[PDB]
């Protein structure tokens, strides 16, 4: 029975219930994503940036189900073209905009990677991802605002690769917690 979470700490007291088990309803998750009213205050520990690259902010760890994260996105940051390491990820927004674009798997041989779309996440709009449905890049696109996001992945990944747009090619990536249940981790 999915209820409207009051709080951060309510939501992530949600999840625990929704990832007890071994499977993942990914509908319900997204609905309690979305259903969540970004507080500002509830997550202020946890929206640590840097100046120069966005941060990820180990929020919960799931009981190990799940690595639950708050990326800060300064204006103009974003990610590298990646999959998700066989991982369900969801990616609520918490503050400001997101530009998600939505590329396929390479080919083997090497070419352009053309995207196949681009949207536009806003405040708190829950988006998912996972390999099956493709790669993507998520950008901060403003000049003024920063944003902040709210992930989730499952099982948690420390490694993805990052694809050259240009070619196709591959690198595998080890993710760093810039801060760890609002401390930060150098
Ligand atoms: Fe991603």
């Amino acid at each position: 029975e999915l209820l409207k979470p009051r709080t951060l700490a309510d939501l992530i007291r949600i999840l625990h219930e929704l990832f007890a088990g071994d499977e993942v309803n990914v509908e319900e998750v997204q609905a309690v994503l979305e259903a969540y009213e970004s507080n500002p205050a509830e997550w202020a520990l946890y929206a640590k940036f840097d100046q120069y690259r966005y941060t990820r902010n180990l929020v919960d760890q799931g009981n190990g189900k799940f690595n639950l994260m708050i990326l800060c996105w300064g204006e103009g940051h974003g990610s590298s073209i990646h999959d998700h390491t066989d991982s369900h990820c969801f990616l609520k927004l918490l503050q400001g905009n997101l530009k998600e674009t939505l590329f396929d798997w390479p080919d083997k041989k090497s070419n352009e990677m053309i995207k196949k779309s681009e949207r536009t996440l806003r405040e708190n709009q829950c988006a998912y991802i996972n390999d099956s449905i493709g790669l993507h890049r998520v950008e901060n696109v403003s000049h003024t605002e920063p944003a902040v996001s709210l992930h989730l992945y499952s099982p948690p990944f420390d490694t993805c690769h990052a694809f050259d747009q240009r070619t196709g090619h591959k690198n595998k990536v080890t993710m760093t917690f810039h801060s760890k249940f609002g401390i930060r981790t150098p």
